[PDB]
């Protein structure tokens, strides 16, 4: 299992220890505070009235937690993932990211406390 | 495992299918949106800037979700539990209840799509 | 989780921290060698050229491990079993026992190793 | 998860479904009858006082169930393992086997019922 801090100006995004595999079941739990700008904090669902101007991941929210598996692209990931199997074809490290736009990092704030775990299968 | 809606209004609260017993390990993972009253909408983990004024659960935000377990006090989920025990004595069916201030739930709107299993102990 | 030993002359069975409780899924691996009374010893699966004269699980070899449940009637264990729920309306203490004749337990040999621990549910 | 027969006269062994990879934690609970050759049926920790005349896996007895993993050598399942993780660069596709004397397969008899799943980890 994996546990540890997301942080929101970290365009890059934070690798984890765990490796996911064909057939593997995960689940993912994520808290905390952050901004992609805005003195206010969003939670990992991130900014449900903010507008995307070019996110890393369109189907989240701005200021939601994504994920990319190896090189997949990104995930939603948001307050976290039940027993979740990832589509075929994807495996490879979990990294964790901020869901920003690329080049404006710079102003963010805040981090994402994240558990994750691989459960039976 | 118990999966279900947690209406914001819904003062009673839910009741899961969810018996936490002595020595069992749980996972919750909690999604959505939802309002204690205004326009705007929290995430499970509530209001961070609005200032308590009665709630069910003072040790978490206006607008969170918590539980109960049986007849226990009012436990913080927000957006969730990974692989939790409960504190001792405390077992019973689960009931999960949007945090807001009693005879207050009127004006509420939204839910929070909950998940809830059991994990290996 | 549970580890220990099963001694093949106790009668009584031994006793484990496991409470299964209603809904509970469960796995458990057993090892070792042991004897009704022969010098011959036999693992988990007991005896299967040997007449059944009046074991406690007529469901079971002689010299199988078999338990208890609460106040159940004795079930087959044998090696293990593998993410195993119990029937309806059982549930309370898991007690593991040698599979003899009641009354012929003094002259048993050996033990079986076993592990119990709750599933993901 | 994986379940299925394991022949004891299949000297090539039993191919599964599970890839072992670095990390995980897997259980195995391994139950039937088998015979090396002889009239008699062992179980899975097969013939503890037949002698060792060459056996794939010296390490168990005649008539013991055992496995490979990817590449790695024959590892002693006898009845099970129980939230079991392999040692370090030990990984990919495990194949169950019975353990004889190759070349002596011929005469083998009966199999074993095999139960594999990953666990919490
Ligand atoms: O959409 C992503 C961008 O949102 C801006 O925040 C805004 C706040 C109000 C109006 C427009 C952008 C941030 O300042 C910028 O860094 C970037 O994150
Ligand atoms: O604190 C809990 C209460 O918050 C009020 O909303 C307010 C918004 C701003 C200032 C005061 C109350 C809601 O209108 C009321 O129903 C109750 O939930
Ligand atoms: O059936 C259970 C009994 O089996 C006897 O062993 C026998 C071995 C061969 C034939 C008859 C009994 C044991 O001596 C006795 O203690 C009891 O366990
Ligand atoms: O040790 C492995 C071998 O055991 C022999 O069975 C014996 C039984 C008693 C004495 C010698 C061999 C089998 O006949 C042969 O196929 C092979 O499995
Ligand atoms: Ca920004
Ligand atoms: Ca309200
Ligand atoms: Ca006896
Ligand atoms: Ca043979």
């Amino acid at each position: 299992a994996w546990k540890g801090e997301v942080l929101a100006n970290n365009e890059a995004g934070q690798v984890t220890s765990i490796i996911y595999n064909p057939g593997d079941v995960i689940t993912i739990v994520a808290a905390g505070w952050a901004s992609y700008g805005p003195t206010q904090k969003w939670g990992p669902q991130g900014d449900r009235e903010h507008p995307d101007q070019g996110l890393i991941c369109h189907d989240a929210f701005c200021g939601a937690l994504v994920m990319k598996i190896g090189n997949s692209g990104t995930i939603p990931v948001n307050t976290g993932l039940f027993r979740w199997v990832a589509p075929n074809n994807v495996q490879g490290a979990i990294t964790l990211i901020y869901n920003d736009v690329p080049g404006t990092y710079g102003n963010n704030s805040g981090s994402f406390s994240v558990n994750i775990g691989k459960d039976q299968s």
